[PDB]
RNA sequence: AGAUC
């Protein structure tokens, strides 16, 4: 657990605290108080915007200074902590900008995979290898360690069983038969679906979540009755349910880079023990109510080389400057999940720009914005877009989608490098639709 | 699938 003798220079601390075990309502305030008393340059780094709402919440009062539009609070001008997203934290790394020399960086919830945040922990732990700063690392799994069954707060039954990943007309009785409160995690949204509508054919009640619906539909499971909610890994992080049941497909979609050539959202696939324990970690919260289980259908990814995040935090990182020229490596428990030489994604100074702002204006994939700076391509200049090869025609409703350019000409989309999230779902082929007609 | 400005 936490002693101020962690906010010291030269000192990373992983702080490996169990679901339920107050990362974020307890020991997170506690850290900030004591550096708020000390007077230390802080910077609070939360994974997502929903998780930043909350620790404002536990925060609520404190001098913070929030780097989010997910908290509008008063600033007094005084405050010596900020708070970010990982992503955030890592873009502003990369501008040519004035980033402060926080003596202390707090990463919550430490084992996310999104590139940013792989390439915060690199940047955060070379800084600290280098004598600059202090660090914590809080999450129930600490990058390295395998461990999909942590602790809880009240006992959880384990249960190994063939879980369907199909709409059922029998053959899983022990799904329906039961009478509490479940929540049920699926690789993707066309997938719980599916899960949903037979289960509501049953008579189920089910609010089902995922990155688009989250806002409305999960504070429905706060206020409605509901027998299942059924969710993307949405649901992992900074969110808390009256369950007392978790269904884990133990799958999802990650984005997999094929021969170095394109990007696809393989899968389903199997989840990280990182992202299971967080799946299961959605119970066995309540000590007042015992009882609870994890029902799970399959073993957890032994290598997640596979995972394109990898490479792509290595990309923000190489292009990350240190001092006079220096490359932070990524954090050593992750280290080993690239194969690249140091060094080998650095572009020079004006591909590097490119590069940047196809990812923060452009709202590019890292992959894919690499692709296209480093092949010299300008970025207003959107033929790219119109010229790959027949295989990387993008698709809407089976018929070739198609955008009006800036120059009055109706073209069918085809980018000369294909990454599949560019139009996974009808918002990301809206974003790229509008990037190929030059509108931003 | 997720993620930020
Ligand atoms: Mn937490």
């Amino acid at each position: 657990c936490f002693e101020p003798s962690m906010l010291k220079k030269k000192q990373l601390t992983v702080l490996d605290l169990h679901p339920g075990a107050g990362k974020t309502r307890r020991v997170l305030p506690e850290i900030v108080r004591e550096a708020i008393k000390t007077r230390l340059r802080t910077v609070i780094l939360a994974p997502t915007r929903v998780v930043a709402a909350e620790m404002e919440e536990a925060l609520r009062g404190l001098p913070v200074r929030y780097m989010t539009t997910a908290v509008n609070v008063t600033h007094s001008g005084t405050e010596i902590v900020d708070l970010m997203c990982h992503a955030t934290f890592t873009s502003r790394l990369l501008q040519p900008i004035r980033v402060p020399n926080y003596n202390l960086y707090i990463m919550d919830e430490a084992h996310f995979t999104d590139p940013s945040s792989i390439a915060a922990r690199g940047y955060i732990s070379t800084r600290v290898e280098m004598g600059e700063a202090a660090a914590i690392f809080m999450t129930a799994t600490p990058p390295g360690t395998r461990d999909a069954f942590p602790d809880s707060n009240s006992p959880i039954m384990d249960t190994e069983v063939e879980v369907p990943e199909r709409a059922w007309s029998s053959g899983f009785d022990w799904v329906t038969d039961h009478s509490g409160k479940t929540v049920w995690f699926v690789p993707s949204v066309r997938n719980g679906n599916e899960i949903a509508a037979c289960l509501t054919k049953a008579g189920k009640r089910v609010i089902q979540l995922s990155r688009k619906t989250f806002e409305t539909e999960f504070q429905k499971t706060k206020h409605q009755e509901w027998d299942f909610v059924v969710t993307t890994d949405i649901s992992e992080m900074g969110a808390n349910f009256k369950a007392d049941r978790v269904i884990d497909s133990r799958r999802c979609l990650k984005p997999v880079i094929l021969d170095g050539e394109r990007v696809i959202l393989a899968g389903p696939m199997p989840v990280t023990h990182a992202s299971a324990a967080q799946r299961r970690g959605r119970i066995g919260r309540n000590p007042n109510k015992p009882g609870d289980e994890y029902l799970y259908g399959g073993g957890c990814a032994e290598t997640d080389e596979d995972h394109a995040h990898w490479l792509e935090a290595r990309m923000l990182l190489d292009n990350i400057y240190l001092q006079d020229g220096l490359i932070a490596s990524l954090y050593r428990p992750e280290a080993d999940k690239v194969a690249a030489i140091e060094g080998e994604f650095k572009l020079r100074t004006e591909q590097r720009k490119t590069f940047v702002e196809l990812m923060k204006r452009g709202d590019l994939p890292v992959w894919l914005a690499y692709q296209v700076a480093s092949a010299g391509i300008t970025y207003t200049d959107r033929r790219w877009c119109f010229d790959g090869t027949t295989n990387n025609t993008i698709m809407e409703d089976s018929v070739p989608a198609e955008v009006w350019t800036r120059h009055g000409e109706k073209r069918v989309l085809k980018p000369r490098w294909m990454d599949a999230r560019v139009c996974s779902d009808h918002a990301a082929l809206k974003s790229f639709k509008e990037f190929a007609a030059g509108k931003r």
